[PDB]
RNA sequence: AGGUCUCUCUCGU
């Protein structure tokens, strides 16, 4: 991924965009009960905590594109992957515009709580002004496609979120690309039938976890897996993906019956952006807040591991490779240890820089005791070893509870952390309840017990 | 101040 030019919006007649500057994250009643090192990521150049140039920092994510031509390894990775997807027999029909707006089985309606992008936002128009849920009115939307068309500019925003102190002072805040309401809809009409089929089939065929409830799905996973596992960590995966890879994605899309719409992958590969008072073009890298980012990133991720395996294990039967990906994240098995230490080399050529799983320095071997996926570990139930707990570690939960974006939801926030916390087990969980109850506000909360949550778990495999 | 998924809470037939 690499920028190409950048200039003052008014140079090109583009408006200034209001990008807010005050984090909504304020410390909570519980800020001092628990311990945590994480702080609200940086939003402007005049930040006390800053240690370098902001603008420089944030756009650094674009390191450049390496490969640009589907090599002979990639081309075969396409075939196998596309082959699997074919087993699913995916409806290739364009999605009904009414469906692509307000949703259908397997695909949720557009989000009315979020911005419509450019140009709707420069006039101050809101998704809620074009869309009505009861009527499910298509008309006015349809005029806006005739009007502004597709392939519109993405509005870039800084994410408002807690990050590590280094990341805060070092300036490595994350970046959102806000989809025009125009393209979300057009993307959907095309790939809506693709999106759902995925949403309906998390697993090792699709190779995507998009759509799985971890509380139930953590137990089905070890079954759908080979013996020796492997895993690693990407650096900047998104803003580092290279034009070749899209051509690879388009190829899989051709091979499964989506040949016409492959146009839209170019508008993701080659995109243009309004950051405040700047404008700029970018060759490569997924745009994050565009439609299908979960499903495309995932699909590409399926191609990479498939590829990089081949470059190393010439003569490896990919027909026994079992992976599930969630964008960059991934958990994967082959009956023999596919030494990840190497893969990360074959990577840095393809623009991909892979580090060892979970900030370890060394490429540790992977096991069902140290493997994470969607930030949760695997622990069999003490009473039913065929039942696996997804374990978010207390540390992360601590970090969440120290802040809030509105004390109104204090109750909901905390209830919500217990539903994650209690898989660590009765002792740790009851310890967590007492720390909450250590302050007056905590003692206000209606929280569930271990026995109720555990009951509920078992019940739901029923 | 984006795209999604899961869970949960609140109110409705």
């Amino acid at each position: 991924g690499e920028i190409q030019w950048m200039r003052p919006s008014k140079e090109v007649g583009y408006p200034i965009i209001n990008a807010p500057s005050k984090t909504k994250l304020e410390p909570s009643a519980f800020h001092y009960v628990f311990e945590g090192v994480k702080e609200p990521a940086v939003l402007t150049k005049n930040d006390p905590r800053l240690k370098t140039d902001f603008e420089e920092a944030i756009f650094s994510k674009y390191v450049g594109n390496k490969i640009t031509e589907v090599d002979e390894y990639m081309k075969e990775a396409v075939d196998h992957y596309a082959g699997q997807l074919m087993s699913l027999d995916i409806n290739t029909e364009q999605m009904c515009l009414e469906d692509a707006m307000y949703g259908t089985d397997g695909l949720e309606a557009l989000d009315l709580s979020t911005s419509a992008g450019y140009p709707y936002v420069a006039m101050g128009k809101k998704k809620r002004d074009i869309l009505n849920k009861q009527t499910r009115d298509t008309k006015e939307m349809q005029k806006l496609l005739d009007t502004y068309g597709i392939n519109l500019p993405l509005v870039t925003y800084v994410k408002d979120e807690l990050r590590s102190k280094t990341k805060v002072e070092q300036g490595k805040s994350r970046l959102i690309e806000a989809s025009s309401l125009n393209d979300s809809v057009a993307m959907r009409m095309a790939f809506g039938n693709l999106y759902a089929a995925f949403h309906k089939n998390p697993g090792v065929i699709t190779g995507s976890a998009v759509g799985c409830d971890p509380d139930l799905f953590w137990s089905k996973i070890p079954v759908l897996m080979e013996e020796k596992l492997f895993a690693f960590d990407y650096t900047g995966y998104d803003a580092s993906l290279s034009p070749a890879w899209f051509e690879a994605l388009k190829m899989v899309l051709e091979k499964i019956g989506f040949g016409d719409r492959v146009d839209y992958i170019d508008y993701l590969n080659h995109s243009h952006h309004l950051y405040k008072n700047k404008t700029y073009c970018v060759k490569g890298g997924m745009p994050s807040g565009m439609s299908g980012t979960s499903i495309f990133n995932s699909m590409i991720n399926n191609l990479i591991i498939r590829t990089l395996l081949l470059k190393t294990y010439k003569g490896i039967d990919l027909d026994h490779l079992k992976m599930i990906a969630y964008g960059d994240d991934v958990i994967a098995s082959y009956p023999h240890e596919v030494d990840a230490s190497l893969l990360a080399q074959s990577g840095k050529d393809y623009g991909l820089t892979m580090t060892p799983a979970d900030k370890s320095a060394t490429f540790e071997t992977v096991t069902w005791e140290n493997v994470t996926f969607l930030k949760r570990f695997f622990r069999a139930d003490e009473k039913y070893p065929f039942l696996i707990h997804p374990v978010m570690p207390m540390k992360e939960i601590h970090e969440s509870i120290r802040w809030t974006k509105d004390p109104r939801n204090t109750q909901d926030h905390v209830r919500s952390l217990c539903l994650l916390a209690w898989h660590n087990g009765e002792e740790e969980y009851n310890k967590f309840l007492a720390k909450i109850r250590s302050v007056p506000i905590g003692r206000a909360l209606d929280l569930p017990e271990y026995s109720t949550l555990y009951r509920r778990w078992l019940d739901s495999f029923g």
